[PDB]
């Protein structure tokens, strides 16, 4: 098999952000399964909101729906979605080479003691908190106007992207967080089950919680 991977740098800021993320103690760090649940309703919403203007865009793929699937052997975390998926160029635009000054603003809080790590969404930076309980966060991707790609960071100031050889998605994402040691309680089927009926009040689509054995 072969592959092209372009390597990428995170903005300075950005890096900086994940550093304090990951070199930081954090007692309650269940935000990281919020602001992953709203992106995935926010891709679903965006081509909910396309399909009422032009019908086709749903055609690669008809459901709506989120799925959530914590799997202790493999040490990791899926989270799903139909939505309306990232291009290459979306990924990294959207995933590390871009900061708006909500980052510089969120690390000023958070050292002054004006923000604590739950409210990093209001930053503009909710991807990030994926950090504080994985070491690897794998992002898989298909939008309609674009292949499917897979960006992958372990933070260390780089990130990589490729062209996606895995299991194709039709469209929408799927991201997968490698779990930390110190994390895994994250994966118990009961813990996962309850803090998804948690953070999915106001959730306007289906999610199928799947439990790997
Ligand atoms: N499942 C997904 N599908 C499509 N795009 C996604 C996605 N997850 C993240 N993104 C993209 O990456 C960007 C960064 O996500 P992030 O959650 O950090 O910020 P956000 O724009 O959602 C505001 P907030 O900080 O309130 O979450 C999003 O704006 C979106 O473009
Ligand atoms: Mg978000």
């Amino acid at each position: 098999a072969e592959s092209q991977v372009e390597r990428f740098t995170f903005q300075a800021e950005i890096n900086q952000l994940m550093s304090l993320i990951i070199n930081t103690f954090y007692s309650n760090k269940e935000v990281f399964l919020r602001e992953l649940i709203s992106n995935a309703s926010d891709a679903l919403d965006k081509i909910r909101y396309q399909s009422l203007t032009d019908a086709s865009v749903l055609e690669s793929k008809t459901e709506l729906e989120i799925k959530i699937i914590p799997d202790k052997t493999a040490k990791t975390l899926t989270l799903i979605d139909s939505g309306i998926g990232m291009t290459k160029t979306d990924m990294v635009k959207n995933l590390g080479t871009i900061a708006r000054s909500g980052t510089k603003n969120f690390m000023e809080q958070l050292q002054s003691g004006a923000a604590d790590i739950s409210m990093i969404g209001q930053f503009g930076v909710g991807f990030y908190s994926a950090y504080l309980v994985a070491d690897t966060v794998i992002v898989h991707s298909k939008n309609n106007d674009d292949e499917q790609y897979v960006w992958e960071s372990s933070a260390g100031g780089e990130f990589t992207i490729a062209l996606d050889h895995t299991e194709p998605l039709g469209r929408g994402t799927k991201i997968v967080l490698h779990m930390k040691e110190d994390q895994l309680d994250y994966l118990d089927e009961t813990k996962i089950k309850n803090l998804v009926k948690k953070h999915s009040e106001f959730i306007q689509y289906p999610i199928s919680l799947l439990t790997i054995k």
